[PDB]
């Protein structure tokens, strides 16, 4: 519940050059609706309705969070791409929320796979069937990265169910699990649609982006999610918490290790890509600011509950905060009623 | 540093061996020879089959040498698993070793990878065709969770080799690249998960320990390998990329500063492996203890790492580290130094021709 969030954020927004996202409320609304619309229609189909066991109210919320995440972060990709990426990252978020045991449905995973038989686990059944709509936007290398990260992610959610923060002294455990379910190579490779980027011409810059972006993305999220994952921790495990349990350190030391990493990550991100192919830098830069924007506005992070508490300050922290925060709401704050409609359950009913 | 930091290398090495508790075992030479031969024999008959001979484009000699080195690594490090399991892991780890010999671009063979997988059509890249066709023989020794770890790691490894075809050590300033690449081609989760056959271990009951072992074994293994390999690669102008060489290029540091990074990490991982597992299930700590010793013994005995050069150079010297090292070395050889003629026969080529 600290206030250190200030120096961490500003240093974070000034390091990446958080000069707001790259859109106009008109354009943001344009993409949000097209994305939501196609995804909303997809999840409302009978087959998707039957195999994806999810509470409507929650699927609706999950879909809206993701479309936001995508449209706001993958700014330079086509409308179709944002939409297909929204369907995929919505499947991942729904899995992250399941409590069903993967074990029994994973017993004949390879043999069914190798044989081309529908997977026993319903989530694999749907995602794999839909996957081509995501992969059509990319070359073979980027596709491999999307496939692996999603397979890793599935193991991550498997492990994340034992709600294990690690054995004390198991120093390699924390980051092991975090990379496992961070979709780092999925996110980092989906930033390069073959339509505007050549996978062979920019192989090296793309590879480097996947390696560096994997940590920036997950770390920044863990950072923005601190004010969230504690005000109502439910036997929760998290990168920050697992550091405590495993490295045997205090919460302040933990959240400090993380913040130091995020800053170094941001620093090297600019140092390495600043002078590379301008189009690459542009996508990278839009993701960072957009990902930040999305975090500041989405309900899921309740970052609103830290506005007025510092909107009456006069320092170099609680002040350079809202100066940025506000910028977020100027384009990031958009009433759902302007794009998220009709609700999924409604299309499903018809 | 045109000269190999012998003293530094010897010191770090002994610190490693002590940290892991390197010592004698109830695993005799006669037992090793039995396993070495059994694993080789099954694998040799496999790679000698025509289909395998056609699709796997590899120089016969190099195939022979790769198999013998992998059989030695498996038999000596997976000491607690069945003879069959040793044979099958042998076939698998040889496939992955051979893939590094390929120079052919995967790009055109991966354009329809997902659609073919989903449809159950044989993969276009011939390596994937063989590896996936033979996978079940490996996977049968394990449960679902450990199997998933074997499958992911091998897929990661394929991407790892693809990336290495570019001989790229990272952009100056790309600090996250080195470890990213090393984990991609390390087979960390493959190794870590293959240590637990469902025949003598229960994933569900030992999930927390197996998972932790994977996370920790991943880094121990790759770093111990980089370390013990530091001597053979020091003067090899052919091997341009490696974890340490990339630390140099990506982090913009000196070879010594980079080498220091590896050793600090290596010893800390060793200290934590012991600290963490000594008080857990006895069987687990045993499989874990055997792998580390086995793995080390292997590095010391396979002529590939040329460590006998460091031995024969300090064999006569009163310094502490030197004597401690040779003691560990001579210790390794007594049970490790086995002539190929006692188990690696007949040659694959011969079985293939017949
Ligand atoms: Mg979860
Ligand atoms: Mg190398």
């Amino acid at each position: 519940p600290t206030e250190y969030f200030l120096n961490t954020t500003v240093r974070l927004l000034e390091y990446i050059r958080y000069r707001d996202s790259n859109y106009t409320r008109e354009e943001r609304i344009e993409n949000l609706h097209y994305a939501y619309n196609k995804a909303a229609h997809h999840f409302a189909q009978p087959r998707q309705q039957q195999l994806l066991k999810v509470d409507p109210k929650r699927l609706q919320a999950s879909l809206q969070t993701i479309v936001g995440m995508v449209v706001y972060s993958w700014a330079k990709v086509s409308k179709e791409c944002m939409a297909d990426l929204s369907i995929h990252y919505t499947y991942t978020l729904v899995l992250d929320d399941s409590k069903d045991d993967p074990y029994p449905t994973m017993v004949n995973y390879f043999d069914d796979l190798q044989a081309g038989r529908e997977q026993a686990h319903p989530w694999w059944a749907l995602v794999n069937e839909h996957f081509p709509n995501v992969l059509r936007h990319f070359g073979p290398f980027c596709s491999l990265n999307l496939i692996r990260s999603t397979l890793d992610f599935f193991e991550g959610c498997w492990i994340e169910q034992y709600n294990f923060g690690g054995f004390p002294g198991s120093h390699d455990y924390p980051q092991f699990l975090r990379r496992m379910n961070g979709l780092g190579h999925c996110v980092g490779a989906s930033l390069w649609p073959k339509e505007q980027f050549n996978e062979r011409s920019l192989f090296l810059e793309i590879t480097s982006a996947i390696a560096q972006m994997e940590n920036w993305m997950v770390w920044v999220d863990d950072l923005m999610s601190f004010y969230k994952e504690f005000d109502d921790e439910r036997d929760q495990i998290s990168l920050v918490k697992n550091y405590v349990v495993s490295d045997e350190i205090s919460l302040h030391e933990a959240l400090e290790k993380l913040t130091q990493d995020t800053l170094h990550s941001s620093k090297q991100m600019v140092a390495v890509f600043s002078d590379k192919d301008p189009q690459v830098m542009d996508t990278i830069e839009c993701f960072m600011h957009g990902y930040v924007t999305w975090h500041l506005c989405d309900r899921r992070y309740r970052l609103s509950e830290i506005y007025e508490k510092v909107k009456e300050e006069k320092t170099e922290d609680a002040q350079k905060f809202c100066k940025f925060y506000e910028q977020a709401a100027n384009v990031g704050a958009v009433s759902p009623s302007e794009w998220a409609y009709p609700p999924v359950a409604q299309l499903a009913n018809v």
